[PDB]
């Protein structure tokens, strides 16, 4: 996804917008070259790019320059680290700036014309429910015969293509590129996750919103946000009037202390909520429906309640379907038209239910840590039935994650089976071990250690009663599972195939 019809633009002009320094110093060879494409990968550069080399956490793309000028880059784009890294002449001219990443979100929105003025761009964030919020919307729009594109964790959508992506949210020259490829494609409307890294690190910063959506916030990325409230204020950037990043217009569900406070912040939000609270819209008649689905009544502004049904379950779940109504009302696609994608879109590994011929509820989830696990969990558990889950967490990552994941499991499952996700390096049992320390505490659990992933789903499949639930949870829509070796692994494929295998 790269545009294949872009005008230039002088270097010397994009040098005057963020008032860039010149290695070489006083360039008429700049006031000469074009710039036809943004990129801050040096193997991703085409002839005619800006290179920008950016500092890092793990190294810094001035080392690159090399292999960028290569490649075709008209010229570089770094700090005063990058000029040291340099040293002497690149044989392209070196802009230098202090805080490149700061200002390379409207470099990239120069060139490739500002696509998002020429669209309806859609962001949504929050701790969870930004993949499937953002499923829901690009399902009504299609309803709707909008020509729309997705952007987010499990890939990049547009039209009759789909593509993967390294990031929840892409870097700013990727998605400038992306938005221009999407005009010249006549996409007309985009929705997007928004992670708070992306606000954070500029990722969106040359990116006009036309909505902008609030979901929920708990506890999470706190390994690179420094508090609680920088996580907030991260996403706050989406939503305060003043905001340089201010969505034109904002949907922010209450429900949540967070939620609440991002309303007010706002102060003029579209507000949503499925927990009784006064909304915009509001959620009533909440009924849970044969194949694992839920239909219940959404309220409009103007008090209007529109029959809505959906394929995903929890309350939760009835919260992302009222944020989508209110982002595709606001953008003209209403309940009536949005409803026949809604009644049957399916998000990949959230939530997801796989059916290969009744009995009983079957569904993988991504929830890895202890907060997402609890909530899934919670929403599951009818008194009857039977909840199963299976489970393991990652080798080479902060343990701390563990313990209190398996506690979680023994209070709220009735069966939980310990396995391996992604091992790594990590010795695989004593990872299930941690888990399983868990687990002890336990009136009213039963919980296995079944090392091998694939026999794992088998023994919960086989395992289950018609009515009962089992959740395969931790992976979701990633696949692999590596321990050297990526062994191939899709926790959707295998219960489907052990639920395939099921009777004469
Ligand atoms: C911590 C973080 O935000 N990392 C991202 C960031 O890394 P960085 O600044 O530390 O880059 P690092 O390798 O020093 O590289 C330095 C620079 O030299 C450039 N370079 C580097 C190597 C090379 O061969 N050529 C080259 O040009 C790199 O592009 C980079 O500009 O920029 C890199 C290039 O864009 C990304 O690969 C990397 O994403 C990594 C994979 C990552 O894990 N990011 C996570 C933290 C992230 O972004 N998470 C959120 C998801 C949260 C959620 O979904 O809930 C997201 O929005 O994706
Ligand atoms: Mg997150």
């Amino acid at each position: 996804l790269r545009p294949n019809a872009v005008v230039g633009v002088r270097l010397a002009a994009l040098a005057d917008q963020v008032g860039a320094a010149l290695a070489e110093g006083p360039r008429a060879v700049t006031e000469d070259r074009t710039v036809t494409g943004v990129t801050l990968r040096a193997q991703d550069v085409s002839p005619g790019d800006l290179f920008a080399a950016l500092t890092g956490s793990t190294t810094h793309g001035a080392r690159h320059v090399g292999d960028a000028i290569a490649r075709g880059a008209v010229a570089v784009l770094t700090d005063p680290a990058g000029v040291a890294e340099i040293a002497g002449r690149a044989a392209v001219p070196v802009l230098v700036h202090p805080a490149p990443r700061g200002v390379l979100g409207g470099l990239a929105a120069t060139v490739y014309g500002h696509p998002s003025e020429r669209l309806t761009v859609i962001g949504i964030t929050g701790t969870s429910g930004k993949t499937t919020t953002t499923y829901l919307v690009e399902a009504g729009l299609r309803a709707a015969g909008r020509v729309a594109g997705l952007i987010g964790t499990i890939g990049i959508r547009v039209g009759g293509a789909d593509l993967p992506s390294a990031l929840t949210t892409p870097e700013a020259p990727t998605l400038q590129a992306m938005l221009a490829a999407m005009v010249e494609r006549g996409v007309d409307t985009v929705v997007m996750e928004v992670s708070s890294h992306a606000l954070a690190l500029g990722r969106v910063d040359g990116t006009r919103f036309a909505v902008g959506a609030f979901t929920n916030l708990s506890r999470d990325h706190l390994d690179f946000h420094p508090s609680m409230a920088d996580y907030f204020e991260a996403k706050a950037s989406l939503f305060d009037p003043d905001s340089a990043l201010r969505a034109r217009t904002a949907v922010v569900c209450i429900d949540d202390d967070a939620g609440r406070a991002m309303a007010a912040r706002a102060a003029d939000a579209i507000t949503v909520s499925a927990a009784d609270r006064p909304a915009h819209w509001r959620a009533t008649d909440v009924a849970p429906t044969d194949a694992g689905g839920q239909q219940f009544t959404a309220i409009d502004p103007a008090g209007v309640g529109h029959h809505i049904g959906i394929r995903l379950p929890g309350r939760y779940n009835v919260a992302n379907c009222l944020v989508a109504l209110a982002i595709l009302d606001t953008v003209g696609v209403s309940p009536e038209q949005a409803v026949p994608g809604l009644r049957e879109i399916r998000v990949p590994g959230r939530l997801e239910q796989i059916d290969r011929g009744q009995g009983f509820l079957a569904l993988v989830d991504y929830a890895h840590k202890p907060e997402a696990l609890r909530s899934v969990l919670t929403t599951l558990a009818h008194p009857d039935r039977r909840l199963a889950v299976v489970f393991g967490a990652g080798g080479d990552r902060d343990p701390g994650k563990r313990a209190p994941m398996g506690r979680i499991a023994a209070q709220l499952a009735d069966l939980v089976v310990v396995t391996d996700d992604n091992p790594r390096d990590e010795d695989p049992t004593a990872i299930r071990r941690e888990i399983l320390a868990g687990a002890a505490e336990v009136g009213d659990a039963q919980v296995v250690e079944i090392a091998d992933r694939r026999d794992a789903i088998r023994h919960a499949v086989a395992w289950a009663r018609p009515g009962d639930v089992v959740l395969i949870a931790g992976k979701g829509h990633e696949t692999g599972q590596r321990g050297g070796r990526v062994r191939p692994f899709d926790d959707r494929v295998e219960l489907a195939a052990a639920l395939e295998a099921l009777e004469r």
